[PDB]
């Protein structure tokens, strides 16, 4: 991508902060948020914040009103819309050069490899659900797809205790517990001689508050901003190793 | 006082399974004033509206600019030379219509801080960028026993997860935390006190700062919107110690 002068104006900062090279590298980026909720919604809009030339978005639900305490795009006026489409149209406004893709789909064992072969610099999985996040997470570590993982953000009320890791090390965190365990069953995926497995996962230290759970979006979107942070870090470190 | 209606239930339901109902009512009664509605503010304002807080007033007088689209939710191609504070409020009213949102079109000073804060707030947030006014908000906040969080620089960090809260004393890497010590100390007389401490709370990063990589300093969303975040999640916090400590 050729970056205009416009988009240097939009995106002087993050010029500032992460340097020309890392610019040109972010719009040359194509990321893929799967699930535009409490946590990739922002993920997503830190995407288009912060550069990124090209963002796919999966998601097939539609905007409702009990996503107001916890998603970008709930508003009164976008309630009953298609989530992705909103936030397609949001980064948009944010970005009017960024390529934007909306996925209208769940993700399932069955499609994952028709969604994830177009060739993502990375994937950010903000999937609730155990058995696709499972696939979908399966599918990217064989295939060697740049990913982070989000474990699960309601019942939290703290942002500062929010971490990456990899899964194998995550505590306190029943998704990422029932995540490991269909990975082992159903794929194989199992942790290797140093107890990893392989999968970078965002998670937080706090202990679930039970009431199924409430959510804040101080901390549901900021396991998307560690997430997406996470991957630029990665991919920053990538291409300065290419060389 | 806010009565909740069925529709502030169906908006906020997530917020009472995870604070509790006395939470939701407490916020809903709440009044939360943000000062400046920039990189750290705009994001802070977004979080109180997403959790049932009933009253927000929001003061700045700038408008949204195109190199604000790295960093601030109200920067979007077509907000772009209109007034941040009014942008921010009927992005409010969209989330929670039935919010009473009070734009100040003003920068706080020394002369007109009294005015301003004389309102009674629940808690005020401290998002300005400039030492000269921050000082003069958090002096007469500090002098009054007005509930405060303010936050460092947020610029020139990349790294989130390096956020927490602390006293002012004792921030590191934050040369904006540090100008505002010494300013507090030369026009006020804030010191720190036997222990150390100012009694003020900031949000920081211990990252070390990244210096300008072309041609101030960067910001990044992540980074900006995460210390409007942990302010609130550090004020209503303290509200819900608050109220449960009265008792
Ligand atoms: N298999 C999948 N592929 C892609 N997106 C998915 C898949 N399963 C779920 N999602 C999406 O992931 C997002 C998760 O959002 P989140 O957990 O914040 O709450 P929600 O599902 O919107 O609300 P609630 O939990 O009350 O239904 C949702 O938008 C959901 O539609
Ligand atoms: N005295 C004050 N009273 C109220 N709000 C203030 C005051 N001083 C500054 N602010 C606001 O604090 C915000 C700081 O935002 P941030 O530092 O992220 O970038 P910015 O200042 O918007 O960027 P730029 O300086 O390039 O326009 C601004 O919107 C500013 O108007
Ligand atoms: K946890
Ligand atoms: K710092
Ligand atoms: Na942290």
């Amino acid at each position: 991508v050729v970056i205009s002068d416009a988009w240097r104006q939009r995106f002087g900062g993050t010029a500032r902060l992460y340097g020309e090279k890392a610019l040109q590298l972010f719009a040359d980026a194509h990321i893929c948020v799967v699930g535009i909720g409490g946590v990739g919604s922002w993920a997503a809009e830190a995407l288009a914040r912060t550069g990124i030339g090209a963002i796919t978005l999966i998601d097939m639900d539609d905007v409702c009103v009990t996503n107001t305490n916890r998603q970008i795009h709930a508003l009164r006026d976008n309630v009953g819309l298609a989530k992705a489409e909103v936030m397609a149209e949001r980064i948009r406004q944010i970005n009017p050069e960024c390529r934007v893709t909306v996925v209208d789909d769940f993700v399932t064992p069955d499609n994952v490899a028709q969604y994830m072969s177009v060739g993502y610099s990375y994937v950010i999985d903000a999937i609730d659900s155990v058995r696709p996040k499972a696939a979908l997470i399966a599918y990217c570590r064989r295939n060697k797809i740049p990913l982070v993982t989000t474990g699960g953000a309601g019942g939290q009320i703290d942002p500062t205790q929010i971490q990456v890791t990899d899964l194998a090390k995550t505590i306190q965190d029943p998704l990422a517990a029932k995540l490991r365990e269909r990975l082992k069953s159903d794929f194989g995926v199992v942790k290797n001689s140093k107890g990893k497995l392989g999968v970078d996962c965002v998670f937080s230290t706090e202990a679930l508050v039970y009431p199924g759970f409430g959510a804040a979006t101080m901390v549901t979107a900021t396991f998307g901003f560690v997430a997406v942070s996470h991957a630029l870090k990665k991919m920053m470190a990538k291409a300065a190793r290419q060389g």
